[PDB]
C-alpha cells in the first residue's frame, strides 16, 4: 500500500532516506494486533479511529480527552490517515489527567492494569503499549514497566524531552522495555531528545500531524510522538507474523536505518525506526 503526501514520519519510517512524502506499507495494517496507548485518553468517537479505539480505563471522573495529547499519539499508532498501523485496536488508559500529569502510583496501577486487561481483549497477533509520559527516576515505575514487558506486551516508552540522559528518568531507565528517542525530518536528533545507552531507537518526533480532540489535527512535538511510530511499527510487524511482543524491541533495532542520525552523542545508538517495506 502507498498513501500520499502522508506526514513526513510515516513516510521516514519506511524509507531508506530522509527527504520524500508517502508512507508505504503492507496492507494488512496491524489488523489482529492490539495497541493500548497510557495517557491522558483517546477521543474514540473521532471518525479517524473508525471505531477501532476504546477507552477501557480511567482514574480520574471521566475518561473522556480533556487535553489531546493522548489522542494525538493514539492517532500516530493508528489513526487512518496519520497511524502507523491503520487497522490495530488502540485501548486507552487514562493515566494522566487533562492538564497532562499525573502521580506516579496512578501511572503504575495504570500499568499493571493493561497486563492483566489485555486477557479481556481479543489481540490474536500480540499486544502492544505506548507510554508517551514519564518523569525522574523511580525504580518502582520501572518495575511496573518491566512487569508489564515480562506479562507479554510490547512496552514502548518515551525517552523524555531533557536534552539529557534517559537513565535519570522512568520510565525511560528500565532497560527491559523498548525506550525511544526522538528525531527531525532532516534526520537530526531533536534538540529535546534525551539519549544513552538505555536507547534502544529513534523515531519521528518533530512537528507531528496527528489528531487533536474536538474531531480535529495538529502538529506537536516531542519524544511522546516518536513513542508511537515504535508502538505502531511493532504492532504492524507482529500482524505480519515477524517479531512477538517479547522480541520486537531487538527486532526493531535489527532492522533499522543504521548510522543515520546527526548529533547522535557518542554511545547512544544511531538506529532509526524502518518497517523494510518492500513490495
Ligand atoms: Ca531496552
Amino acid at each position: 500500500a502507498a498513501q500520499t503526501n502522508a506526514p513526513w514520519g510515516l513516510a521516514r519510517i519506511s524509507s531508506t532516506s530522509p527527504g520524500t512524502s508517502t508512507y508505504y506499507y503492507d496492507e494488512s495494517a496491524g489488523q489482529g494486533s492490539c495497541v493500548y496507548v497510557i495517557d491522558t485518553g483517546i477521543e474514540a468517537s473521532h471518525p479517524e479511529f473508525e471505531g477501532r479505539a476504546q477507552m477501557v480505563k480511567t482514574y480520574y471522573y471521566s475518561s473522556r480527552d480533556g487535553n489531546g495529547h493522548g489522542t494525538h499519539c493514539a492517532g500516530t499508532v493508528g489513526s487512518r490517515t496519520y497511524g502507523v498501523a491503520k487497522k490495530t485496536q488502540l485501548f486507552g488508559v487514562k493515566v494522566l489527567d487533562d492538564n497532562g500529569s499525573g502521580q506516579y502510583s496512578t501511572i503504575i496501577a495504570g500499568m499493571d492494569f493493561v497486563a492483566s486487561d489485555k486477557n479481556n481483549r481479543n489481540c490474536p497477533k500480540g499486544v502492544v503499549a505506548s507510554l508517551s509520559l514519564g518523569g525522574g527516576y523511580s525504580s518502582s515505575v520501572n518495575s511496573a514497566a518491566a512487569r508489564l514487558q515480562s506479562s507479554g506486551v510490547m512496552v514502548a516508552v518515551a525517552a523524555g524531552n531533557n536534552n539529557a540522559d534517559a537513565r535519570n528518568y522512568s520510565p525511560a531507565s528500565e532497560p527491559s522495555v523498548c525506550t525511544v528517542g526522538a528525531s527531525d525530518r532532516y534526520d537530526r536528533r531533536s534538540s529535546f531528545s534525551n539519549y544513552g545507552s538505555v536507547l534502544d531507537i529513534f523515531g519521528p518526533g518533530t512537528d507531528i500531524l496527528s489528531t487533536w480532540i474536538g474531531g480535529s489535527t495538529r502538529s506537536i512535538s516531542g519524544t511522546s510522538m516518536a513513542t508511537p511510530h515504535v508502538a505502531g511499527l511493532a504492532a504492524y510487524l507482529m500482524t505480519l507474523g515477524k517479531t512477538t511482543a517479547a522480541s520486537a524491541c531487538r527486532y526493531i533495532a535489527d532492522t533499522a536505518n543504521k548510522g543515520d542520525l546527526s548529533n547522535i552523542p557518542f554511545g547512544t545508538v544511531n538506529l532509526l525506526a524502518y518497517n523494510n517495506y518492500q513490495a
